[PDB]
């Protein structure tokens, strides 16, 4: 379910909240993985409640 991944092991996840999705019209968070090897790679989108916009 993660798009990019770490060569050997992941260090942590960084969660960035973006508010209202323009297409899906739901709250969403962009999820990244911080690797031990390199740094930040986009992992996935996490969906929240329905949305106003």
């Amino acid at each position: 379910a993660c798009v990019n991944q770490c060569p050997d092991a992941i260090d942590r996840f960084i969660v960035k909240d973006k508010g209202c999705h323009g297409v899906e019209k739901k709250y969403y968070k962009q999820v990244y993985v911080a690797c031990m090897n390199g740094q930040h790679l986009y992992c996935r989108t996490e969906w929240g409640g329905p949305c106003q916009l």
